[PDB]
């Protein structure tokens, strides 16, 4: 048996079926914060290429919005190029300590540059030199050249201008699943799908 | 980044990424990474809309990695029509990722029989009663049916639809945190004659 979690993970929502899934997302994230889950917002984000072939990587959720979740990246990266052509994405959060997963499905929209400017400035300025010199996901020809270039920019010891491709995406949710380990291996799966008006909610078989 | 995280392959560029994969996984076991084989597996539907969930890598093979699931689940239904998949392993303790891309194919029933028999028998009742990912209409009914099966000794028969997939790899990336935020990305792509390797910008 592979699951190692041992912390109590209350899931009254599996019984009560709240109409509004963002409240469940807020409840779970707040509890994760309060009990000290390690890196709860590390999202395994999937995008797909022009033929529907998926790719994955970790990104951090920086904000929970009314419509979904927000993250930052580089537009020229693989995920950025894939999202520009096909906005559909899915990500999964998994918390080993409580044996909980959260699956988040929807369409990711690039937010305005004013939003990216604010997000860039909110990052610690020590992150700016490498994020400026790097063209994320292109081939790296000379490690030492990139290192030396970033070191020269870092001399400023303060904020740099936002690089053109640094962007913020909002994943506007169309469906969500909250998964808990449950009792007697009857894993508790609470599934939401957007309706014309609000959400439909269902339990799924484990 | 609480545990040592060596990445000498970023300097030496080993030819065979499957050897690198073996070595990273063995090191993760030795140093005590928590649930290192918890793979965030992405599939996509006929419109190209991805879906994700965690599955456990059960074995490494010559061509890739192996996991089990139910054919009628969402991932199983998506893979039936679109075999392309990707998964990521992420180890918080060492700040490392492994990204695995390729085509996931269903193995024969004798392989599924063996995988099913190798599970702890306590897992057999619920996995037999459930039709994974279909709507659950009556929680208590499922619970009670599984409890009847849990009274039995030994293994149960393998259910219709319990299956094993092999994710036959076409590309891999090994990611480490590096120094001075120059995150270290080692990318492999299969060729006609072997594998090509490159470093990627962070
Ligand atoms: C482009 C980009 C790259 C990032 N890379 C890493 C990383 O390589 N390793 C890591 O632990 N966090 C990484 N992060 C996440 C940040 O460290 C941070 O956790 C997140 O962006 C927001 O942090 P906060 O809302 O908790 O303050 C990255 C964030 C961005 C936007
Ligand atoms: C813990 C952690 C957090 C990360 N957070 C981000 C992030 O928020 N944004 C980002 O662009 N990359 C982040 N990264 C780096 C990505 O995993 C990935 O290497 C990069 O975005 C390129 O992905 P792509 O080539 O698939 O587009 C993070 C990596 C780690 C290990
Ligand atoms: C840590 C962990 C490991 C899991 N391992 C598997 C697995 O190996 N196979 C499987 O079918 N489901 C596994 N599950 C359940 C899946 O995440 C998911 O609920 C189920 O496979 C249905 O996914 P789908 O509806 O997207 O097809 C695991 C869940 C967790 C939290």
């Amino acid at each position: 048996e592979s699951l190692t979690g041992t912390l109590d993970a209350p899931f009254p929502e599996y019984q009560t079926l709240p109409a509004d899934p963002m409240s469940v997302l807020h409840n779970w994230l707040e509890r994760a914060r309060r009990v000290g889950i390690r890196e709860p917002r590390a999202l395994a984000l999937a995008t797909a290429d022009s033929q529907g072939r998926p790719s994955t990587r970790i990104v951090v959720i920086s904000e929970i919005s009314d419509a979904g979740v927000v993250f930052s990246t580089h537009a020229g990266s693989q995920k950025g190029r894939e999202l520009l052509h096909n906005p559909w994405a899915s990500g999964v959060l998994y918390w080993r300590e409580t044996s909980q997963q959260i699956i988040l499905n929807g369409q990711a929209v690039r937010l305005p540059n004013a939003k990216a400017d604010d997000a860039w400035l909110k990052r610690p300025y020590a992150t700016h030199p490498m994020s400026s010199v790097s063209r994320q996901s292109e081939e790296l020809q000379d490690v030492q050249a990139m290192r030396n270039a970033a070191r020269q920019l870092a001399e400023l010891q303060g904020p740099l201008p936002r690089p053109e491709g640094y962007c913020v995406f909002e994943l506007r949710l169309e469906s969500l699943e909250f998964w808990g380990n449950g009792q007697e291996r009857l894993h508790e799966r609470l599934r939401y799908d957007r309706s014309d008006t609000g959400w439909n909610v269902r339990r799924l078989q484990p």
